[PDB]
């Protein structure tokens, strides 16, 4: 017996593939708790679910629950100093965060398995005794203040909170989650509040242990994780906190049969459809919504989205039900829109009535419902094996809504066969209480509303009966199929025995002029899955603006017109990734193995027997041509790193350059460009997972002798295999090139202090990031409160490297950058007294962090990937270069930064990009040299030397 235990779960049903053990068990203070033993892990984790979110704010102080989810990192009783927490974590080789949802707030971390219970009892401090210091609080307001500045321009963040101020204002849904400066600090000033101790007041009321879940994996035993968390969460009190429950939907009959006309950010098209309906939680064995949402949604033959894109009213479309909260929860259908779609969207929302009708008309089908519980169990039982980090905060995410032996397979198994709930939803989605939203910048000038907190601009109206009785009047219709049954589910799951010269690494198996084919089956998963991987080289494809256009535009259409076809394969776990890049094609096919050779030959051939449609060509050119547009309103960080791109690239398109041509792309001269483009290639593939060399080989001959047979495609020289090099700064030099954002009031900026990537300047540089690593976010961020993004690590590209900083501010980078070279100077110093064991301890964290084997085949592949398009094939570099990193002392790291780093240093190579905001004690900063202003990039790319190339492996 043991008393600070109310019980232990039953036996946690798993899928037989997986061999982490676990154990349920609720505490007596009524926390639920999720144990996991994996003794093969690298990372322990750890994840903490309390039931209370943002819908639970006070109605006068919005945000708190987001603010007080930020202020715990920042100091508790017993562990006072501010960064303890991620002190800790980033000299343990981990990693933190949380989020906070209108019903819940989750905290989550991941550390080395040795100091997963040093992490853990620091992590514990959070829910107990938690400081909130006064000047922690003046500081981190900034930062969530600047979290929401960045959200402002976000179109989906305006919607997101324009759903819920068009709602029930006097209903919880319609707070405001996020908050702000003017929220937290501003106004509670004027009317006198303590925000701290309304923080107190919040902690000490909503942080009971009954509201509470936690999920805990480490290579410890069950029975200690055990003893482990009763030790560490026994002590936190129980306050019997009534769950927060909202039965009233935040849309009753007023708001019901609205229409919304908006004005977005970004040049797009959209229209949205909502239903309000019931919460369908509780029904999970069933789940209407997902049977709702499979056959709305579905984009097959016969489907609502292919008719209306036969119509070229629409190009995407999503269907199903959409969470609310615990009472309330919705179902909606929303598309995007081409310039004619916009001009029928009351026959488009008929159409979709009458598709609703058609379903009405057919009722539920158990043999649908059977493949669905099927795909679901082949998913779940062959299920890739997760992250600790997320699957620990996933897990301690939905303890609170299902029972201790079920929380791994409750969103995945069905069981119960519900016509009744199928059709009960089904009649809740009907004209007379539906919410039509359209985003459109048609509506500029006609609006007449303005949302408080996104400044959104949007008009209301109500929809006329009339219109809502054709809805209701709406016929069944003919040019609506329901879906058959799918023929892409996988049916062999074998695993293939493991050949006798099976290598650890991907072998190079074929070496031709037209392919070189790498290849491994799998060693360590033993799924009945694969990965595979090509890369196809032709000059052609970003030879210049106008080839890289119809690159693009061949492949969108290709994927396209293959989108109908394609997207049974998708539910039967087996998709395709096909995109154009600077060197030509990249097509990546993943997923169970059974019927992957026949998806990859429908590609294949379709890609070399493409015969264009012209409606498609110009609506999805008009699309790419808003998209290359709409690049404006992306965020200033963003700017600075796509013009840093550009700069340093040898050879590289602007998005004005690639618009600029874009008119010139006319039909006869893609379907011209898509033969010569084929005409001569080299592909580079790597085949990785259940399979057999032979199987390979057969496959890559399949794919080569289908390019042959319909494209007459030869093989490239291999002279003609080009690469492109980063340009080489000259010695104590410093570049700035500036610009203005236009869309965002918020200043971006990226530093760059550039050799290439050689075992040794590889792990001087990663070492010296590591040690730099949190030192600046606590610095630049923490205490100076710069941004909200604060980011700084390595940069690699075309086999040069160098160490970046990339700042999203409200201040201007003039100063931003001194800021940034002050606390460069910090480091020199804080190294210099730093001792050698917590020198040994950031190489340790290193060497962990890279060592860390990956848990699922993808990642793997990932790896061995990236080994080959950077072309270093350095298979075993991660033992390599941590046997090199330990070898490392102090001071190899401080006459590296005194000779490239320092602000004297006499090899620095520092290259800034300054965008600018729309409208535009401390540390000792250092007198910086006047920079070389950048005026035009080619100029400054024509005067400088390139790099040479990495030598293979
Ligand atoms: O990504 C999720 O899991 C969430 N969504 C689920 C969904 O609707 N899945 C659809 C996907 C689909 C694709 N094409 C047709 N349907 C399905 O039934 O397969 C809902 C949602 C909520 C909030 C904002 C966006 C979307
Ligand atoms: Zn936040």
């Amino acid at each position: 017996n043991n008393p600070a235990i109310k019980r232990i779960g039953n036996h946690i049903t798993k899928s037989p593939e997986d061999k982490r053990e676990y154990r349920g068990l609720e505490l007596a203070n009524g926390i639920k708790v999720l144990l996991i033993s994996d003794p093969t892990t690298d990372k322990s984790s750890a994840a903490l679910d309390v039931h209370i979110g943002s819908l639970s704010d006070p109605p006068n102080i919005a945000g708190l629950s987001h603010f007080l989810q930020h202020m715990l990192f920042l100091g508790t009783k017993k562990y006072p100093k501010e960064n303890e927490y991620s002190q800790f974590l980033s000299e343990h080789a981990g990693s933190s965060n949380a989020f906070t949802s209108g019903e819940h707030t989750n905290y989550y971390f991941d550390v080395s398995h040795e100091h997963l219970e040093g992490a853990l009892d620091r992590f514990a401090q959070f829910f107990l005794s938690p400081l909130f210091d006064e000047s922690a609080k003046d500081r981190e307001v900034n930062a969530v203040d600047s979290e929401h500045e960045k959200n402002v321009m976000n179109d989906a963040w305006r919607l997101f909170q324009l759903e819920k101020a068009t709602g029930n204002p006097k209903h919880p849904f319609s707070k405001f989650g996020t908050g702000n400066k003017y929220t937290l600090e501003t106004r509670p000033n004027q009317e006198g509040i303590d925000v701290r101790q309304e923080l107190l007041k919040f902690h000490s009321a909503y942080y009971s242990s009954n509201l509470m879940a936690v999920v805990v994996l480490g290579r410890e035993s069950l029975d200690d994780l055990t003893n482990l968390v009763v030790k560490l969460f026994s002590e936190v009190e129980n306050k019997n906190v009534p769950l927060p429950e909202f039965p009233e939907h935040p849309f009753q009959e007023e708001h019901l049969k609205q229409l919304y006309k908006i004005v977005p950010i970004k040049d797009i098209r959209n229209l949205y459809v909502t239903f309000p309906i019931p919460d369908l939680q509780k029904y999970y064995k069933s789940n209407p919504g997902h049977y709702l949402g499979h056959l709305i949604g579905h984009e097959g033959p016969g489907s609502l989205l292919s008719e209306l894109k036969s119509k070229g009213w629409v190009n995407t479309l999503v269907g199903g039900q959409k969470e609310g909260a615990r009472g309330f929860m919705f179902f909606i259908i929303n598309v995007d829109l081409t310039e004619e779609g916009l001009l029928h969207v009351e026959d488009i929302i008929l159409h979709m009535f009458q598709y609703i009708q058609k379903l009405r008309a057919e009722g539920p089908q158990e043999w649908v419902f059977q493949e669905l519980k099927d795909l679901n169990a082949v998913a779940f039982r062959f299920k890739d094996k997760e992250r600790p980090r997320g699957y620990t905060s996933k897990i301690a995410g939905i303890l609170h809504y299902y029972p201790l032996e079920e929380v791994l397979t409750a969103e995945y198994l069905l069981e119960e066969f519900r016509p009744d709930l199928i059709e009960m939803v089904l009649d809740k989605l009907r004209p007379e209480n539906v919410r039509v939203a359209i985003v459109s910048k048609s509506f500029e000038g006609k609006t007449d509303r303005t949302e408080e907190w996104y400044g959104t601009q949007y008009k209301q109206e109500a929809i006329p009966d009339e219109v809502i009785k054709k809805w209701q009047n709406a016929d069944l219709n003919g040019k609506f199929k329901l879906p058959t049954k799918n023929e892409f589910i996988p049916t062999n799951f074998e695993i293939l025995p493991l050949e006798k010269e099976a290598t650890p690494y991907p072998a190079l198996i074929k070496d031709t002029a037209m392919s070189k084919l790498w290849f491994k089956q799998d060693d360590k998963f033993f799924l009945p899955k694969a990965n595979l991987n090509f890369e196809f080289f032709s000059p052609f494809a970003y030879v210049d603006p106008l080839h890289s256009n119809m690159a693009y535009l061949y492949l969108e259409l290709l994927k396209d017109s293959l989108n109908e076809y394609a997207y049974a394969a998708e539910l039967a776990g087996l998709s395709y990734d096909l995109q154009n890049t600077i060197y030509g094609m990249y097509l990546s096919v993943k997923g169970y193995n059974d019927k992957q050779p026949i998806l990859l030959k429908k590609i294949i051939e379709k890609m070399a027997t493409f015969e264009i449609d012209e409606k498609r060509f110009e609506i999805i050119k008009e699309a790419y041509m808003r998209s290359l547009n709409n690049f404006r309103a992306e965020q200033p960080h963003q700017h600075a790193m796509y013009y840093l791109r550009l700069l340093m690239t040898e050879v590289a398109w602007t998005k004005d350059e690639l618009k600029e041509a874009l008119d010139d792309v006319t039909l006869p001269r893609l379907k011209a460009f898509i033969p010569q483009l084929l005409s001569r290639l080299h592909i580079e593939a790597l085949l990785h997972g259940n399979i057999t060399k032979q199987a390979a080989l057969g496959i890559m001959q399949m794919v080569e002798d289908t390019l042959i047979e319909h494209a007459h495609t030869k093989p490239l020289l291999p002279s003609q295999l080009v690469r492109y090099r980063e340009v080489q700064l000259p010695d104590r030099g410093w570049f700035v090139y500036q610009q203005r954002n236009e869309v965002h009031n918020n200043s971006g900026i990226e530093i760059y202090y550039q050799d290439m990537q050689s075992t040794s300047e590889n792990m001087f540089l990663e070492l010296f990031a590591q040690i730099i690593s949190e030192p600046a976010f606590n610095t630049l961020r923490t205490k100076e409160q710069l941004g909200y993004i604060v980011f700084s690590g390595p940069r690699r590209a075309n086999g040069i490297q160098g160490l970046r900083f990339i700042i999203q501010s409200e201040k201007p980078p003039h100063y931003l950058e001194s800021r940034v070279e002050a606390f460069l100077i910090t480091m020199e110093k804080s190294i210099e007294d730093m001792t050698e064991e917590a020198f040994q301890k950031h190489i340790q964290a290193l060497a962990i962090r890279r060592l860390d084997k990956p848990k699922k085949l993808s990642a793997e592949s990932a790896k061995y990937w990236g080994e080959i398009i950077s072309q270093q094939y350095n298979f075993d570099r991660d033992n390599t270069e941590v046997a090199y990193l330990k070898t490392l002392t102090k001071e190899d790291i401080i006459k590296f930064y005194k000779e490239m780093l320092a602000v004297d240093a006499p090899r620095r190579h520092k290259v800034s990009v300054h965008v600018l905001a729309r409208e535009m004690n401390l540390s000792q900063a250092p007198a910086l040299p006047q920079p070389e202003v950048i005026q035009n990039m080619t100029e400054f790319k024509r005067g400088l030397p390139l790099f040479p190339l990495v030598k293979p492996h």
